[PDB]
């Protein structure tokens, strides 16, 4: 990515940190209504029958805020994340067991939430940027999942 892509990433990031248990609940509710076949994944969502009670559950909420807490530490540092992706491809290929096509997924879910919600701030450039740095992030996480031995 470009010096001016990552300032366009980092840009709408500092939106999306105003409110991060609010962008984290769109997030994972949008996931679910495009995706229901993902809600099996969380344990403490996977009960509950309606968006009112997810964004009503502080347990559901969780890994909401836990993507977007994550996912923000990757992007500041700009491609330079091994240390974070790392533990991540380890927890995601060998416990949770998340296909690629589940993070294909939640980065749908996030370029819909941001365009949502900052439309002025997520045109066609900035939306881009974004979806090239998400790339980069299941790229790099693909290639983390083959080194463990999943081919999810
Ligand atoms: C944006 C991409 C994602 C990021 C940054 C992310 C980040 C994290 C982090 C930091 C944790 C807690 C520590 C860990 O277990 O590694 C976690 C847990 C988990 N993630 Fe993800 N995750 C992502 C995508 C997904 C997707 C798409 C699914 C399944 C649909 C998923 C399922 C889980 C599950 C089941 C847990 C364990 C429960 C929990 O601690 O919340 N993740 N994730």
């Amino acid at each position: 990515l470009s010096e001016g892509e990552w300032q366009l990433v980092l840009h709408v990031w500092a939106k999306v940190e105003a409110d991060v248990a609010g962008h984290g609940q769109d997030i994972l509710i949008r996931l679910f209504k495009s995706h229901p076949e993902t809600l099996e994944k969380f344990d403490r969502c996977k009960h509950l029958k309606t968006e009112a009670e997810m964004k009503a559950s502080e347990d559901c909420k969780k890994h909401g805020v836990t993507v977007l807490t994550a996912l923000g530490a990757i992007l500041k540092k700009k491609g330079h994340h091994e240390a974070e992706l790392k533990p991540l491809a380890q927890s995601h290929a060998t416990k949770h067991k998340i296909p690629i096509k589940y993070l294909e997924f939640i980065s749908e879910a996030i370029i819909h939430v941001l365009h949502s919600r900052h439309p002025g701030d997520f045109g066609a450039d900035a939306q881009g940027a974004m979806n090239k740095a998400l790339e980069l992030f299941r790229k790099d996480i693909a290639a983390k999942y083959k080194e463990l031995g999943y081919q999810g």
